[PDB]
């Protein structure tokens, strides 16, 4: 017991009400991505269908990860998430996705909006978040990372070159 | 040869009714499925590893059966609503409460709310048998499973 | 606006004494299908051992998954299975497997007749199942249709030209 | 004590009606599968990767399908034809056309070939269940994956 | 050069006591088996989930070794009788109970079981190594991988 | 320096109709064979069903597999198969399969002779393809190779002492 | 060779004697970390104790590749670790695990302290170990993620709400 | 305080030569028995041929996974194997298999006795080899148990009524 | 016995112009791969995700072509030349273009490409046969393969 | 019926001295472990990756082999003492050296530690037999395993 | 829509010219080091080949998959990459590799070297990368974490202690 | 319409100077399986665990290869001879020495019989691409799979 703590409780880092916030603002907009990836994913029609609506479900498969991610590392900081229907609906930055089949052209560029809007959250909160836990800074470069790479195969599609 | 002469043949398009069920169907899988994640990020207390493990599972029993139902939807000429604001809008299910919750409540909760989704497709279940027996098969999957994640929740406060 | 349910307590679908009744029954004869199978399995000798002795495994797990698939149905719909031994034999419907070694011959037409027996209770509860739960009826053809391979796979060594 | 006494049970025998009804099923799956591989193989132009890629997916469940069907009536002791000479000469699809064919093209023809093939099941569906429900919902497997690749084929050609 | 010229040479034969001290462990593992399943499914309250499961995995040991002793059993031209009646005529084992069990009373009961399966290869264990060493190393696996289930099971109860 | 060559279009091995001709015969016997093996599948009965069942089914993946190859061994090369049901019938040189049931003896000897006729197709036209195209060739002898093996794994069933 | 470097030997980053000892330090940490989630594996008793027993393993899962990957990390920055047994008794800060059967709620609070007290080392060296080498830092925060979470998921057992 | 050795050099446990000769035995056994195995799997023909082929390699299969066993065992105790062919030929115990095809039922027959042969080998040496080394004779008991299981497997074809 | 009395027995050893020959379809076969991921990284337009995962195919499959080439060198004790400055002053292939490419110009590059590495292997094919008809099978293997991915990727672009 | 009518039956419990003798193979098994990893990162030399590879699988084993014993431990209601405190004060192989060792080195001094661990298990081998047949088994599998290890790792130092 | 943003198109980060360039100069490197690793794995002769052998092709593996990375990471950040021959021969910063056979001491040096040359590029672009984008930096950590990893497990075969 | 109409057509049957030639390439393999194996276990010395693995991947090799034309011979109705007496009286490759021996040693032999087997291999080439091609396509991935392990085994001793 040269070096051993004789402490019987020691708590865990906590996160600020600051910090909840912050990720409770990525939280909406990864899970209002996964929920537009999916309508998209399923009326998306016309040239190009196959691919889109594959690559649609890998998007829905990261952000689906992602909210997970950032929900449990909430949780083990002390904080709360909310990611119920009608907080989404509310609080999301997103702009909201149209109803009915849509062609892939026009998926292709709403989608990327909408990548783009949820990718901006998290580069918005980023500063604040690693000024006080480095390590959910790390969590949040993954997201960015993955993101970034699906607007790229995504938006690829509408390039004229 | 017995071969047919028609260069286009048609796929069997479901009535504006038979959308309409579905759609009430998928809002509702929805709902349970952001609904029960809430419950496994936010359930504390004793037996709370089993409940947030089981609650993972219902989530991803609950998501495949949405996309079941909405491309359901789609081979039968079908347009699925699946955003947010409707789901919220039009959902029939109670209502998941905000917070840290117990395991005993969320058990008492969610089972109430897989009930919720199981009367849901047992509503509709008669007349999408009508129209189409192929889609009341999907739905049955959807009853069996369902109501085999609400035994297995629900035991748990079961007492003797 | 909101079509939200206000119950707190929502219940869920409760079986008939008459439907549970009846998913015993099935339960029972999968059961000992199930051991009736292995007995036949371990016991089997003579011309074409192999082929029958590794058939037989695939109808046990079929038969060992469909008491299990009835049994927890049961649960679901709040009825209570009873898979204990001294029921299994006090309340089967297959003719017991005879004692010791039997011939590939002897074990290709006991088994189906034992299949076709199980098969037979399942048909026989059917209607009734159906009427009150089409989603167990489901279940049913499932067992059905996984038996009656099972019985062809099994029968065809006897058929002859 | 509740043993049945008899030394032979006898299994469930289809009648040769149910048998001819399976039969319909199977050479309009067989047909499809091999006019399915014919476009996979012989499919040229835009987006030719992904027809390419879900024609095999098509024809992988066709086949699927057809073993299905002819095991399903070998079960019930009937007996199934899937001979060449019997599916050219029996087949309701139309014929699948010779040489390269377009993306666009392609599409249109299969979807009208995969609708063909789930009318035949569509066809029996009622006289099928009459006489043994467990079939189906063979069918219903058979209509359900049938319909999704129609509806995943001919959204390549689907303008909004 | 060293081979041996007889056409055939016998394999080892076991006696028929060794054959029946073999066919009280197989009654016992099936008995185990069956009750097993009646508590994986019956059993409800605190903490069913890691009861549920556990029971399952216990249910899958029990049922390799009743594979592994009925099939050295033939292996050594003994006959196995795993038969209903006879399990049921024959076990050692206390009968399981009817109905729903709470998870405590589940633990106590299975634990029981588990012992007396245990120590019907404990018995027979010294008659056995005596004619055959190589069968009382499978009895050994039996032994270890039931105990170990035994402590599993019972730790749920266990107040310190 | 440099050794890079300067065209902007170089064009791809074209086969000869001839060439294209030659695999069009090996690919409706092999689509052929897959069939009977099908057929066969189904409808054997008798002494050692399940074995016979079990390796028509081995037959049938191979000669399924092969079919593809072959097909998009002429696509490679410029070629147009044509595997459709009236070609395939109109075209084959495999005896046509017996109707209904067969007992698991003439099974053998039926299928045996299948893809016996099935590798001298092969056999047949692989001097003319081999002098064309030698890589084309390979394919055909993992065909010769694959379907004798096919033919000793069934034949041996009837082979007596 | 237009940018090509023409240096014989190119040597690798070498950490400082203050960064070995930084991670030695998170290193007798990490193991004494598993040696205790082991001890409480085994000796864990009482309500909900199979939960608790796989969870303990996964905690000594995460905690044994964390020591592999701090090791190695510093074998890469030519330091030299030291995981004896007489090494980690010595030098760790964790309080002592207790001997004997633990009921599952005690074990719950004695293993969240230990976490969080391992978290804390990594915690206090994080900015020295970021200034030095910042893919190193990034090793770190994977394990105050993974570690963080390991508490959430044992300490949710103990909360009453 | 300490209860550690002080020796810097612990030697291993040296296999007797008798010890290492009884486990030479074994091992030329089940290297012929190996050898035989595949000759019967590719001459065997008749009624049944597929079951006897596909049996055969498992037995194969067994046979080689023992004398690997069986080998490094002596080499674990500075015991030498010789699997030469030379040495197998002019010292195994087993009768010659005979040339050319054999029938089914001549096969099982044939492999039956060799099995028996190879496990007599086992049984003969197991009592000297259990009481130098515990730990080999139980290796010795998988082989017993899984080569016995074989002839069972095997021989069952002939076994009539 | 037979046995043989030498003991050194040497291996074939490849003649210089043989080791050159498989140079040069090694150099060919690296080019491709780096001008395969320019082309993967770089296309954009309509049906990239095709064109993206296609090549990622055809890159793997030139990958572990120039391995077995080179192996096969090393082998027959032939020194392959991998190197970047190498296979920049001696591959036949034209030179890819930088920037951001259409699918369409990828399509009509990459296929040209592949068919300048064929036509190497295809140059080189009959003297590696006659001097060692083992590595001609490696030949054949490599010019099937990538013909098919000229085949996959050239469809795109053909008009009916 | 055979049925037993005891409401509890106990199991086999050890004795407080074979709980010793199992416990002396737990922190000989803990410490080689950690000797084990210790080796693994600060070999250096010729062959360290065989070295290297080597040493973790034998950690692996040495890993499985003390939740084994400590399992086995459990099962028959001893406990087992796996704290690094109690490893270091108890264990009875010699102290693994700090800081870089070669290749060579290592190999002998693994060896050694090796050795004493199997030392440890053959000397109460006998006691343990005696009590427990079982338990036996156990510990042969950790002598065969261990012992595979011993060979594989100094055979690197062996000459002609 | 209480937070929707209702901008119809919302844009992606864009790197800058020079964040373009920087990750080029880590792509040239990584391709570099991959087609050096393959000559080596291949021409690599003399005492512990194997070893050396499989460990190249690791390194290889790990520089292919970060090479891809930064390629695709450029692609989402709007920059392009260039990984052509002529471009990577040209520009990468690695001491040439020599033509031939060379033993395994020499290539353990060779590449030990060209590894280091590699972690050189990306630690010097380092700041100025996570000075613009935290996310790929990120990345930069991943690869020099991985690469060093390499150098450790290649170099220790020289090194005499 | 094409379809032959004789009952039995025959296959092709190996002459016996064919069967006599791939009998040949059976005892090498079989012989080298043998001798890769004493080697494996008996290798000792500097770079002892590349050894034992590299000579077990060539013991799979050679496995598979002696599978591969034992069955070859079978499908063309040839009878092979893989019995110990027949490979001793019948193999060319040298005895392989008794005892432990060095791993530069291994090497040597083992390179040496390797060589032995590919030299019979390419003996028996021509006449058997003769008569039948599909076969000495066999013999091909033979010659460069062992040309291959010859190569990995032998540059442990290659001094440059
Ligand atoms: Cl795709
Ligand atoms: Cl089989
Ligand atoms: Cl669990
Ligand atoms: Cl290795
Ligand atoms: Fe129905
Ligand atoms: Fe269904
Ligand atoms: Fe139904
Ligand atoms: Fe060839
Ligand atoms: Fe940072
Ligand atoms: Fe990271
Ligand atoms: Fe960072
Ligand atoms: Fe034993
Ligand atoms: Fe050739
Ligand atoms: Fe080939
Ligand atoms: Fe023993
Ligand atoms: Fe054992
Ligand atoms: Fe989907
Ligand atoms: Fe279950
Ligand atoms: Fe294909
Ligand atoms: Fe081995
Ligand atoms: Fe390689
Ligand atoms: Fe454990
Ligand atoms: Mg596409
Ligand atoms: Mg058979
Ligand atoms: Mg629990
Ligand atoms: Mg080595």
């Amino acid at each position: 017991m040269s070096a051993r703590r004789t402490e019987s409780d020691i708590q865990g880092f906590h996160a600020t009400p600051e910090f909840g916030g912050n990720l409770q603002k990525v939280l909406v907009d990864l899970i209002e991505l996964s929920l537009q990836g999916k309508q998209a994913h399923w009326n998306v029609v016309g040239s190009n269908f196959r691919d889109l609506h594959l690559q649609l479900d890998e998007l829905v498969d990261f952000a689906r990860e992602g909210s997970d991610t950032i929900a449990e590392r909430m949780r083990a900081l002390d904080a709360v998430p909310d990611g119920r229907s009608d907080t989404v609906a509310a609080t999301t930055t997103l702009p909201e996705f149209p109803a009915f089949e849509r062609s892939t052209a026009d998926v292709v560029d709403l989608i990327t909006t909408r990548i783009n809007a949820t990718v901006d959250t998290i580069r918005r909160v980023h500063d604040a978040v690693d000024a006080e836990d480095p390590s959910t800074a790390d969590l949040l470069h993954g997201l960015i990372d993955g993101l970034e790479k699906q607007a790229w195969l995504i938006r690829s599609e509408n390039r004229k070159v």
